[PDB]
């Protein structure tokens, strides 16, 4: 009986896990995943660029990157305003780099930046048009995770 | 072995039980939950207020209840039209309460509200410009819930 | 030990499994879902018949079918778009079937459709205005599943 009862109860298992894999994907696709493509999301809110690498982090996703200009728009029309991009030259000035590693490919800066204005930038958002200007760190845009395709 | 498997189940369920709780918190993040605040949603649909508190409890939530201005906003902006509020007057006439307990304090009435008009109205809605007014409870209202920061 | 330690892994996997059914409902109600009501989602993505049946497939759904004038209207509020539909006469050509099997018993043909035209058309979109039109299924349209009341 104990055998038994254990394996029945091992059926249970993987049916309820294939049932909430199946409640991950009826959600991207509520939110917008396009087949193929990462899913972008995010709660509206600004916060400075540690805060949201901890929150997309905690989801198991990572702060919003665009990898070409295709992903670039669909960032830009899921945040609304200006947001955080999972990028910064905090190693050496200049070089911009994933949060998740490797160098910057696809770039979209808006003219006359990046400037590392001020005290210094380096962090980056996506503002109007998609275009893109390097930022404190420390300042507040919108939080916007990705997620695998 | 028995036992093996019986830890193995543990881990099992331990680690659904953790993927089911990121599934909560990604969800709630797409439907614009804030860090720390409380969150709010609708279906849009208009229904009693018994209806309304009934649906919301099922889902272990309340009738949304704003406790300042800045969450009055965040329940106007989710509802889009008129809703009810988990405010009443029924138990005693006069002493508004939340559902969940405890006289009200912050408040948001219209000019001239509240006035159990008629044969009496002891419930809330949210109305235009986020001000509130008492109305029958019997009356159809958008269904909106809040739940927990 | 063993046989207690089974027990409570049974009310462990139970509580899940109502855990999850309540995940879903929160889902749907945030997804627009009417009491007693089917629902309709898209994530927006335009794509060949083929394509559409086989990802409401994998959530468990089908492609959408309006049954009646209430159904059709709610699927065109959904869209926004064109729309396949799921009824085809690829089986016998100009017999139009549900997906899910069967002959119409509601249409809402555009003025002189549906007319296989040119190369060929077995499948149906619901247009910018209620109307049905055949359409290749090749063709690339919006995605709309629909899930049970
Ligand atoms: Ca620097
Ligand atoms: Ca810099
Ligand atoms: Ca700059
Ligand atoms: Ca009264
Ligand atoms: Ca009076
Ligand atoms: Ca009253
Ligand atoms: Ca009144
Ligand atoms: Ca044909
Ligand atoms: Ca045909
Ligand atoms: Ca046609
Ligand atoms: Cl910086
Ligand atoms: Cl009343
Ligand atoms: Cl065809």
């Amino acid at each position: 009986a104990i055998e038994v009862k254990l394996a029945n109860m091992e059926a249970e298992i993987n049916t309820l896990k294939s049932k909430l894999e199946l409640t991950n994907k009826l959600h991207a696709f509520s939110m917008g995943k396009k087949s193929g493509k990462k899913f972008f999301v995010t709660n509206h809110e600004r916060m400075p660029f540690s805060k949201v690498k901890a929150l997309c982090s905690e989801l198991r996703g990572t702060v919003a990157i665009p990898r070409n200009a295709e992903e670039n728009k669909a960032i830009q029309e899921v945040a609304k305003t200006s947001a955080f991009l999972g990028i910064t030259d905090e190693v050496t000035e200049g070089q911009f780099m994933y949060v998740t590693g490797g160098r910057l490919t696809y770039s979209n800066w808006k003219k006359d930046e990046p400037n590392d204005h001020g005290s210094g930038e380096d962090c980056v958002t996506i503002v109007d048009n998609g275009l893109w200007n390097d930022i404190s760190c420390q300042a507040s845009h919108t939080a916007v995770c990705e997620f695998p395709a």
